[PDB]
Order: structure tokens, then sequence, then C-alpha cells
């Protein structure tokens, strides 16, 4: 038997420092979690104990906090290099700052292979990106070799800005010939490492002949065997077992997000590279694990430059600003109401009364226990993308279809669920998709006293929304296709920041803007 | 036959200048109404035409605009004297600034008799107030005499600050011996002029033997025969006929409020002072009637001092601020929501989440068509009383009873109807009084994310409300009797003014805080 320990992270999203349990800024250091210093301690402890170890990342290191806004990936190359990651697969957020934002800060500076087998470069770009990422890497581990084959979401063109020169093939189509090539090179132990979501990961496990294990990301999937150590509810056992079409049991793993957990899988291989068994569980990187002092001091050095975004108080909150995915993708969330109220307040300076906002665009909560203080740093984790809040004119029919889209596949923690302003929507999830909106009232504009009236299909409404939605992001194709007017607006973070400074003390409530009917 | 023309006003409430149709500040002079200059023109036109005329006021000249805040009744004595009023009865708002606020500005300066037969002075006050008001006045009108007997609401001690030295008797008990005294003096034509409301007026007509006509006020009752000329819906025909217990047809009249109409009743008397017939209608004092130039110039002179309250823009509204009685005493009104939002914003600077406000305390709307400008003058007509917004701690049971009180006699345009903040109430008017509240949800305080939960009878809530309600005003005896804590707060007008200045542009909506169930 030959035992391999796979350590893995995914969707770290710029949480270089330790954080609160909800992955927002660490205030009470006594109960903080994650961060690269604490992760280092845990990894080193495992490397001391186990002779055959791989530390892998399944993408989306890019984007999430002021670390990325300021260092733009240089912090990722630096601290991943310091942690001695063995390999990384490209995620969609690695393309947020174009191909040049991936090439210069990360690809040219990483000391570990960066992988994607389903990304093919064309035109002038093909010439200089050659060699900076690889379809696979064969890694020596003890007296053996392990093949790692990469993959990135085929949907990346729609999720990010990878440009016109990169082609994203179907993951299964692209993976099979690379796995077959590795098998002809006598590599009998193969890990598929990539960034497409748990559903695609299970499909890769089922269909790509020769993959022994799948390490994934993108869906922030939490898997656990037994009693979970924190608030994340398991979506399945760890590892999640898939029976392949050629009859093999293939473990599929993922480790939630934000560096809160370290994924840990032990695989028992035979001499021909068959998986005899596997077991493990994600390790909660809580305060019981000490933060490595060398890494922590280097984090404290890089932290100096970021304190310009922490010293200015924009305002105060006396309520928890719930920007969690568990709230904002399933129900009305007070962070969504705050952001929509700021959006409407900004354009009103009777003009435009309605706001829609994809809940998945709210990327972090903000805690009120830090003497209620809100800084640019706190808001930057909520709104990291540098988008704008645009003015659009829609038909009632278009809006009805958008609200049907908001809940068409409700229950999967998808970002399309809409947060609102100037709208009172009631859904009935017992009804079929496309017919779940049972009430949709909107604030009148052509009235001297604003009040709620039923939306009319043949009428025209002005809505403030992110450019992400005006461009048909999150499958809101009907908005881009059917809109009547589209005016570009102010930068998202500046809109909210200005609103918080005007109000001084905020207390946004959940107040019945979105409801679900029991009957 | 001897014909008398009675001209009458009531509840003028400091509308010395002409106003908008809704009785708020005149902006578009082309369509403005009321005011003392326009009233003078109409009265003079009638005096030229009819030889036997009386111009009467049924109280509540005091309180309503910056005119009263600044001149404190000196403007009332002055312009009533200029209009040559023949008599006035004391209203409840004539006692708002104590007995000294009635005595010095008005009683010592009026050139016409001021009347009340059911007000008896005691102690040290009895000595100097003697003669300044009278129970009645016998007035020469041509070759005849007409007796006018006054009356003031027996409830004045609870509605105003008349002090401990004045006793308010039952109107009928006090009126009968004065009417009997007038009959022994061979006065066969008697007008009862007073300030108790249309219901008491009908009772006086029915029960006080010898009263030929009742001229009233206090309930802002609009009566009309035929098609009404503006937005006020008639409560009955003009005059309203009562058959007395001794078998006589007694006309009862009232002329709405704010000087928008001039009450006009022609009475045909026989030689023994029996009413043979009567007819008339309130005259809409609209732009077709020219404003008298002499009065208008004198109004413009007194106006100079008030322009200090008009030059400073506190902020802007882009919506009509509906502070009308027709909205605020019957349904959720956006002026109530604005005032409750300002009340909560002021104390929050999780602390206190709920607001209740008697709709009758909202004394005027504010128009948005004046380039949306809001001044101290505009807010002073909304909040003329100089009250405070106090913090109180109530049991859920107490709150439930207050909300039952808010709709116990719904439909009568009474001021107890509550406007709210941090409360979602649903009423069912088909149910019996005391059991009409079908839903009452309140914003949690002991929660990190505020949200609505059903009120609990045995729990404790902190509510911001006017001192008027904390003192059990508008029959909210349960608040004064059952409250657990009462802290005095900031001046009402300053709270709203400060909130408007912080927001800069306001757009309060009607948003479902108060609802009525159809079933
Ligand atoms: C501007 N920009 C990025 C971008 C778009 C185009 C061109 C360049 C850049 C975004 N803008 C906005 Cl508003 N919402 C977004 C965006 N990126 C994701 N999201 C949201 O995040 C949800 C997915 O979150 P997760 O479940 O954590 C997976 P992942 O971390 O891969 O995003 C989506 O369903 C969206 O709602
Ligand atoms: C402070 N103060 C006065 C006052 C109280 C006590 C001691 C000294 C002064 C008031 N405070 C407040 Cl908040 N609401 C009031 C008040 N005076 C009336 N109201 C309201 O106005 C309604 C009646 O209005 P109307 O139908 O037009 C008759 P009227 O014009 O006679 O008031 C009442 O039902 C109350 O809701
Ligand atoms: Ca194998
Ligand atoms: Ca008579
Ligand atoms: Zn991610
Ligand atoms: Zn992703
Ligand atoms: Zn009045
Ligand atoms: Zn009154």
């Amino acid at each position: 038997m030959w035992e391999l320990t796979i350590l893995h992270t995914n969707d770290v999203h710029s949480r270089l420092e330790q954080t609160s349990e909800d992955s927002s800024k660490c205030v009470d250091a006594s109960r903080c979690m994650g961060g690269v210093a604490r992760l280092f301690t845990k990894v080193q402890q495992i490397r001391r104990a186990e002779p055959n170890v791989l530390l892998l990342d399944a993408g989306d290191q890019y984007q999430g906090t002021i670390w990325f806004t300021v260092y733009k990936g240089a912090e990722v190359a630096h601290f991943m290099n310091a942690l001695r990651y063995d390999a990384m697969a490209l995620g969609n957020h690695e393309f947020d700052n174009g191909v040049e934002g991936l090439i210069e800060p990360l690809l040219k500076e990483a000391k570990f292979p960066i992988l994607s087998a389903n990304i093919k470069a064309k035109g002038p770009l093909a010439s200089q990106i050659s060699g900076l990422y690889l379809p696979y890497k064969v890694l020596p581990v003890g007296d053996e070799v392990v093949g790692i084959v990469g993959y990135t979401s085929k949907e990346t063109p729609f999720l990010s800005n990878p440009g016109t020169n990169l082609v994203f093939e179907d993951e299964i189509t692209a993976l099979q010939p690379e796995v077959d090539k590795l098998k002809t090179l006598n590599v009998n132990k193969i890990i598929a490492l990539g960034h497409s979501g748990f559903e695609m990961d299970k499909l890769i496990a089922q269909k790509v002949r020769g993959v022994d294990v799948v390490v994934g990301g993108h869906s922030n999937t939490f898997l656990y065997t037994g009693n979970p150590p924190s608030k994340e509810v398991p979506a399945g056992k760890y590892p999640f077992i898939v029976t392949s079409d050629d009859g093999r049991k293939v473990p599929v793993v993922q480790a939630y997000a934000f560096g809160k957990y370290l994924g840990y899988l032990k695989i028992e291989f035979d001499e021909r590279g068959n998986v005899i068994s596997s077991h493990g569980n994600p390790i909660l990187l809580d305060s019981s694990i000490p933060e490595d002092p060398s890494i922590k001091a280097d984090i404290n050095k890089w932290r100096i430059k970021l304190d310009d975004y922490s010293t200015q108080e924009l305002g105060k909150t006396i309520v928890y600003l719930d920007g969690s995915s568990q709230s904002c993708r399933f129900r009305e969330c007070n962070m969504g109401n705050l952001i929509c109220d700021a959006m409407i307040n900004n354009n009103l300076r009777n003009h435009v009364s309605m706001c829609i906002l994809n809940g998945g665009g709210i990327r972090s909560p903000i805690d009120e226990r830090n003497d209620g203080t809100i800084t640019w740093e706190n808001l930057a984790a909520v709104l990291p993308f540098g988008g704008t809040f645009d003015l659009v004119q829609l038909k009632g029919s278009t809006l009805k279809k958008a609200f049907e889209h908001s809940v068409h596949r409700y229950g999967q923690s998808t970002g399309e669920f809409l947060q609102v302003g100037g709208i009172h929507v009631v859904y009935d999830l017992s009804r079929k998709p496309g017919d779940r909106v049972v009430k949709l009232d909107v604030l009148c504009t052509k009235c001297r006293v604003p009040s709620y009236d039923p939306l009319k299909m043949d009428e025209v409404y002005k809505v403030i929304l992110p450019n992400f939605l005006a461009n048909g992001g999150d499958g809101f194709q009907m908005i881009k296709d059917e809109l009547l007017r589209h005016d570009s607006g102010d930068q998202d973070i500046n809109v909210v920041s200005t609103y918080i400074s005007k109000m001084k003390v905020i207390y946004p409530a959940v107040e019945g803007r979105i409801k679900f009917s029991l009957e």
C-alpha cells in the first residue's frame, strides 16, 4: 500500500488574514479562524507526520478583500509560494483583471504549477501565455509520481473577463485525452484538480476514465463525515463517493470557502494505482491552531499598505449587516436592503423607485460589535468587483420574468436570487418554475404620493441594478435582451459609502420586501 | 317677516393668508383660497346687499401657522377687528397658551364680544377675568335685537391648558338658564354660538328650549345642499335640521375649517322670533373673489416679521407630504411615516425601534410643487403645538389596547388613529370594537438583525411617541396608566427639521405599515 495525503483549499477569495466565523474582518482575535498563518501551522504539522503529502488549490484565490484590491494577486503568488503549494487550478476569478491581471502578478511569480487542460489560447495571446499554465503536472511524491490534471469552468467567458483569445472547452472532452496521455506515460495515480462546481466534479468522477480523485471548488461545497465543527451544514459525506461508468469508487472533495477549513483526504493506493480506500474530513482552522509566527510577521509587514483603507470611519451600524450567502441567496437580507436603499437614494439625490440586486453579488457580511464601525475595508469585502449601479427601463413583463428567474432553481445557493428596493414580491415555491411569483407590487412613480400597486405586464418601469445584471449576468438574459434604456451609473462601493456617510448610523431591517407563501 | 343673514367661520387655525386647496401654504396664487383679505371682500359684498347681517366665529382661531407662533393671538384680535366680527365663542385652542395667552393678546384687544356661558372662573383668576368674556351678548340688528349665547367644549380641560381656576360645565345645563334669562328680557331671536362639535351642536338644538339656530365648530364639519364646490364631502345638508323636543325645526350649521369657506345662512323670522324658514350654503372663498387691497396690504406689513421662518430651506421633498386629516385619520399617510422615521432616527442617533403618533397631531400637508422646498414655516403648520417626542416603555398588552383604541370608533375623522414606525398592524373593521386588530408585528430589539415578529402580550417594548399620548391624550388612558418608564424628549418640530436636513431630499411612501383586511 502507498498512502497519499491531499491537503486542499478552494475559493479562498483574498482571506490572507484570519477572519470572524462568518469570514468577515477579524475583530475578536480570541475566536478568529482561517488565514494563511494558521493554515501554515496545520499544513506543517501534517507534513511532519505524513511522508506523502500534496497541498493543492482549486482556484478562486483572486478577489474578496482589500488585499486583492491593493496587491492584485502579488499577495497570492507570495503567500502561496510561502505555504509551498504543490499545485493550483485556474478559477474564474483569476480572470477578473483580464489575462494580463493573471499573467503578470500570478503566473510569472508562482513557484508551483498552475493548471487548466480545457483552456486553449489563440491568436497573438497564444504565443506569450505558452508554458505559464499547463494542462497537467506529473509530481514526484516519495518514490512515486502523481499526475495532476487541471480544469476551469466552461462558463468562465460569462463569469469573468478572460478575453477573446482564450477558448474554454468542455471539461470532460478536454480532460480525457490528457488523462489517457498520463496513462501512456505509466502515471497510474491521477488527481483531477479544478474549478467548475460540485455537479461538474461528480460528472468528471463518473465519466473521465482514469481519474482516481476529484478536488474541486467554485460551489463553496461543504462536505463532512459525522458531526460538523461549525455553522456550515454538510451537503454530503466527506469524501463524496461517485461510482464511475467503468465501475470504480471515486472520491470527490471540496472545502467550503474563505480559507476557514483545510481539506484533508488520505488515499490508500495499491501498486497499480487503484484506490483501495480513502477517508478524511475538512479541518476547521480555528483559534486552537496557533498562527505561524514567521508567516504572521510577513502578513503584518504587507498589512501596513492596507491600513489606509481601515483608518477612515465612513459611519456606524447598530445592527449586524447580514451579507451571508445563507441569507442573501435564500431570503430578504438586510445587507441587500441597505445596498438597494443606497442605490435608490443616490439616483433620487418620483425619478426611479425600484432596485433589484443579485444576492450573490453581496460577497461578505459586516459585523456591528466593533463599536459598530464601517470602513472602506469592510465595504470592499462586501463589494469587491468595482461594478456600477446602472439605470435601466424595463417592461413589467421583463421584470416578472426576472423575478421568475430569481427562484427558478431555488434551494441550490445560487447568486441569482434578487434583493430589492421599492418592490414587494411574494413567491410560492410549491408552484412550477416560471410560475412561482404569486404577488409583485411596485412603488408608483407617476403619483404624487408613492404607494404600492400590482406590477402591470404592458407598463414600463425604471430600475436601478448592477451593470452585471444589465449585461445579462446570472442568466438574466431577458434584462439585456428586452431592456428599453440603459444608462451607466456610479461605482458600486462609492454609492454605498456615500449613503453610509450621509446616514451616520444605519440599522437596516428585514421588513417583508420578499416573502414566501406557506399555502 | 324679518330676515337675518348669519355669516360664520370656525376652526380658522391661523390661516390669515390665503392658502392652497388643501389649506397648506399658498404657492400658486392663481388657484389659492381663503385668507382674511378674500373673506373681507365676500363679507362686504353681503353687508352691501343685506340690511341685517351678523359675522360670527365659533372658536379655534388660535393655533395653526407661523402667524400664531410669532404673534400669539395679536394677529387674531387685529384681523378679526378689521373684519368687524360681531361676536366670537371661545374654542379649546384659545386656551393653548394658558389663560394669560387668551387674556392679554385676544380678550383685552378684541372690539367684539367674546362668549362662553359654560366657563366659570374660581379663585384669584375669577377677579381679573370678570367682564373680558361674557355668557351672552344681546346685539342690535336694525330695529331688532338678537341674543347670542356662547359655549365651549366641556372636554377643554383635557384638550388644552385652561388651568385649575376655570371650571367647564355641561353645555346644556349652563346654556338653558342664560336662554331663559334672555327670554325674560324679551329677546325672542337667540343664536347659540359655540365650540363643542357637530354632535353636541345637534343636542343643544334638540334640548335647549328657546335656541333658534346653532352655529358650531370643533369637528370641522362640512355641510352642503346640492353639488359641493371643492374636495370636501358633505356630512349632511346645509343647514342640518334638528327637530327640538318642544317641536321646532332648528337649523344647525358649521363651515368646515381653515377659512376656506364662509358659512352663509338666511333666516326668515316672524314678529315673535319664530323661525319660519332658513336656507343657505357655505361660500367657497376661491380665487374668483378678489382679495381686498387694504386688508392684503396690512397682511403684507405683518408678513415681514414671519419671513425669517421662510428664507431657510431645511431640505427638499420630491413627493406630496400628505398630512391631510382625510388620509392621516383613516389610513397610513406618508407624513405620519416621515414623522415616525424622524422620531426613531433621532433616538437611534437596537435602542428603540417602534413609533406611534396620533394622526390628528399632523395638522397640515406640505406640497412638493414649490421646487420641493421645505421651510420652518411649512413644518410649523404640520407641527404647531411645541410638543416633545418622548421615550416610553410599554407592555405588549398596553400596545394592543392602544391599537384597539386607534380604530374603536373608526369612520368619524377622529385624531386617535395611529400613524407608526417599526410596526406592521392589520385591522379588520367588520369585527367588534376592542377586537379589530387581526395582526400586530413589531421590529425586534433584542436581535442582531431587526425583523418583524408578532407582538407578545406579556413582553416589554420601548416606543417613541408624542408627550400628548404619554399623558393619555386622545383617550389613550391605558398609555398614561400602564406605562413602565417615561423619559422626556426633544421638541417635535426640531426632530423632524434635523431629520429633513440630514436626508436633504425626502420621498416617504405609503408602504403597508397599516392595512385593512377585506375578509
Ligand atoms: C463583476 N463580477 C465579476 C465579473 C463578471 C463579468 C466580467 C468580469 C467580472 C460580478 N459581479 C456581480 Cl454583481 N456579481 C458577481 C460577479 N462575480 C460573481 N458574482 C456573483 O457571485 C455568484 C457566484 O458566487 P459563488 O457561489 O461564490 C462562485 P464564484 O466565487 O466563482 O463567483 C454569482 O451567481 C453572481 O451572483
Ligand atoms: C399639544 N396639543 C394641544 C394641547 C394639549 C394639551 C395641553 C395643551 C395643549 C396637541 N397635541 C397633539 Cl400631538 N395633538 C393634538 C393637540 N391638540 C389637538 N390634537 C389632535 O387634534 C385632534 C383634533 O383635531 P380637530 O378635529 O381639528 C379639533 P381641534 O382643532 O379643537 O383640535 C385630536 O383628536 C388630537 O389628535
Ligand atoms: Ca489510478
Ligand atoms: Ca325665537
Ligand atoms: Zn469563488
Ligand atoms: Zn468560481
Ligand atoms: Zn379646530
Ligand atoms: Zn376645537
